[PDB]
């Protein structure tokens, strides 16, 4: 509601970290516990003893993060600024980032154990969710920019939220490249106006989509893992496109190749691919029992 759009602001004393995560862009990120919130496991970003434009960069995203509200969008439940270091508090998915999950349900990782090898089934209600996350981004006017499995969230009962991890991650690394010899951007998921003009749209979002949905067909395979990054982007401005998902049926595999579309408003719209997901997902639904 209209209350999302001020920044809820959390007590100090109510924050207690626990383990070191990682670093990212700003600070270092932590897993704590936070309580009289509503006690609840945290993800917790820092920045320590930083300017005031950088503060003011901290505020701004936190204003941008407090209205951002949705079942399938990592929750952000506010700001600590009682004192240093700034700590912006979001949600623990306990269960971790949607690529290792995919790759741990995968036809290798049930033969090198025993985890279950996930279903066509569970597939499409992983697919529904980021479409129906990515539905409200579009309704927000929010380009996401790194939309891939890295960046979603497992939680609880195959629940998928969409994030952004901000967060340097080394077995990551490969699916970034150094754009012109300026900025680190996921190609393999980027259409090629935003390769080669930079250029970031709801579009390019989609072209996104596409491949996160081969990403979770394919078990959370790299895609054009064959490839190295020049013949990648040879491939995207070409015309040539990712091979159809042993597992996705033709529905899914033409949906993907209306979000592989050249031309940005030639692509199909957010709104229709979750309506199909949706649709196929309630027709093939979840009920089998999921080990790891
Ligand atoms: N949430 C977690 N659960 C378990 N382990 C970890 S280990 C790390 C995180 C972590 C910390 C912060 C974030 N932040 C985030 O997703 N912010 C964010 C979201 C969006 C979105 F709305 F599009 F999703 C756009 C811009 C953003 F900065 C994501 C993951 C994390």
């Amino acid at each position: 509601g209209a209350m999302d759009t001020f920044v809820q602001h959390i007590k100090r004393h109510n924050i207690v970290l626990k383990r070191e995560l990682g670093e990212g862009a700003f600070g270092k990120v932590f897993l704590a516990e936070c309580y009289n919130l509503c006690k609840i496991l945290v993800a917790v970003k820092t920045l320590k003893d930083a300017s005031d434009n950088a503060r003011k960069d901290f505020h701004r995203e936190a204003e941008l993060l407090t209205n951002l509200q949705h079942e399938h969008i990592v929750k952000f439940y506010g700001v600590c600024v009682e004192g240093d270091p700034l700590i912006m508090v979001f949600e623990y998915m306990k269960h971790g980032d949607l690529n290792k999950f995919l790759r741990a349900h995968g036809p290798d990782a049930v033969l090198m154990a025993p985890p279950t090898e996930l279903t066509q089934s569970q597939m499409l209600h992983i697919a529904q969710q980021i479409a129906a996350g990515m539905v409200y981004l579009a309704s927000q006017h929010f380009v996401h920019r790194d939309l891939a499995t890295r960046n979603c969230l497992v939680g609880e009962n195959l629940l998928v939220k969409i994030g952004d991890f901000g967060m340097s991650r080394d077995v990551y690394s490969t699916d970034y490249y150094r754009v012109g010899g300026h900025t680190m951007l996921p190609i393999r998921w980027m259409p090629p106006e935003s390769i080669m003009y930079r250029k970031f749209t709801t579009e390019s979002d989609v072209w996104s989509l596409g491949v996160v949905l081969w990403e979770i067909f394919t078990y959370g395979k790299q895609p054009w893992y064959q490839l190295s990054n020049n013949e990648v982007i040879e491939c995207i401005t070409q015309g040539r496109v990712l091979q159809r998902p042993r597992t996705c049926p033709q529905e899914v595999y033409e949906l993907m190749l209306g979000c592989w579309q050249r031309e940005p408003h030639m692509r199909k719209n957010i709104k229709g691919i979750h309506t199909l997901l949706q649709n196929l997902a309630k027709a093939s639904p979840v009920y089998l029992d999921i080990l790891g």
